[PDB]
């Protein structure tokens, strides 16, 4: 379970979604990396999940994201996609629904982006040799 290809699925997605800039890849998130290292492993993703759950739900149809053009409705498209299975594979690790964050700090999304991939990274590299 810890170990699962899951972890791989989530790297992956993070990936295109850091290699890949839009409009409102700075709008941001609620930094729950700027805790004091306080949760279990399902609670991070769990609040990972939701903060990321959030941005789609908030940004989807946002006018400052949507694009003029054919290629930025297409990049938007796609981040919102890839936040989707993201937070579909975060969800699946996480095992857990209800989880309050309670940060003030926000970060860019890019920002958080890459700090989850540095984690998830970590949690890879631990379980492999």
């Amino acid at each position: 379970h810890k170990c699962d290809i899951t972890l791989q699925e989530i790297i992956k997605t993070l990936n295109s979604l850091t290699e890949q800039k839009t409009l409102c890849t700075e709008l941001t998130v609620t930094d729950i990396f700027a805790a004091s290292k306080n949760t279990t492993e399902k609670e991070t993703f769990c609040r990972a999940a939701t903060v990321l759950r959030q941005f789609y739900s908030h940004h989807e149809k946002d006018t400052r994201c949507l694009g003029a053009t054919a290629q930025q409705f297409h990049r938007h498209k796609q981040l919102i996609r890839f936040l989707k299975a993201l937070d579909r594979n975060l969800w699946g690790l996480a095992g857990l629904n209800s989880c309050p964050v309670k940060e003030a700090n926000q970060s860019t999304l890019e920002n958080f982006l890459e700090r989850l991939k540095t984690i998830m990274r970590e949690k890879y590299s631990k379980c492999s040799s």
